[PDB]
């Protein structure tokens, strides 16, 4: 059972800008998604400070980067707090409407796309490199769900019957044909060292057969 939703108009406009604007510095998508993972890990860690049982769904707090050249996907996995179904529908737990408003004023007032994270909508920088994004998520207070969008004004949400995740979020980037450099080990390592050197969780870059 798949539910299809329309993006709010401001979010659709944000994704069309990210997709259509000529902007060569696409690598910041990875910094933005890792920083989102770090924020989600901070949240479950804080909650566990007063309720250890919050970590019954997984004690390890980490970030994995999994490239797959056969599928042409880059997956960013974290064991953070995750998202409820309501969170997924409400712009993946962001205040995306007011965030978009600010970001697009900043853009007309000098800023560039790389600053998207300062407006709380860094998730959508995934569409710099991905034609389709799938988000699998599990929050302690809800079931496992899969969100998906190829932009175009709509997204879907369904119960995920795939591999149980325990707790956290998995962002699966179905990369554009000309963006496969972000599956190469040496290019991912470069980006992580350049932009994510101070993330306080272990970031493991998986290698391929
Ligand atoms: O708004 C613009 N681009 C834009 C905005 C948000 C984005 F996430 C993005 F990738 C590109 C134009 C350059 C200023 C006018």
């Amino acid at each position: 059972e798949v539910e299809t939703f329309a993006f709010q108009a401001e979010i659709a406009q944000l994704m069309s800008l990210i997709i259509n604007t000529f902007y060569s510095n696409k690598e910041i998508f990875l910094r933005e998604l890792i920083s989102n993972s770090s924020d989600a890990l901070d949240k479950i860690r804080y909650e566990s400070l007063t309720d250890p049982s919050k970590l019954d769904s997984g004690k390890e707090l980490h970030i994995n980067l999994i490239p797959n050249k056969q599928d042409r996907t880059l997956t960013i996995v974290d064991t953070g707090i995750g998202m409820t179904k309501a969170d997924l529908i409400n712009n993946l737990g962001t205040i995306a409407k007011s965030g978009t408003k600010a970001f697009m004023e900043a853009l007309q007032a000098g800023a560039d796309i790389s600053m998207i994270g300062q407006f709380g909508v860094g998730f959508y920088s995934a569409y710099l490199v991905a034609e389709k994004v799938t988000v699998i998520t599990k929050h302690n207070d809800d079931e496992q769900y899969a969100w998906e969008s190829s932009a175009g004004g709509s997204f879907t949400v369904r119960t995920d019957t795939g591999e149980p995740m325990g707790r956290g979020t998995k962002v699966i980037l179905h990369l554009k044909e000309d963006q496969t450099e972000y599956l190469e080990e040496r290019r991912i390592k470069e980006i992580v060292k350049k932009h994510s050197q101070f993330i306080g969780y272990p970031i493991t870059l998986f290698v391929e057969k």
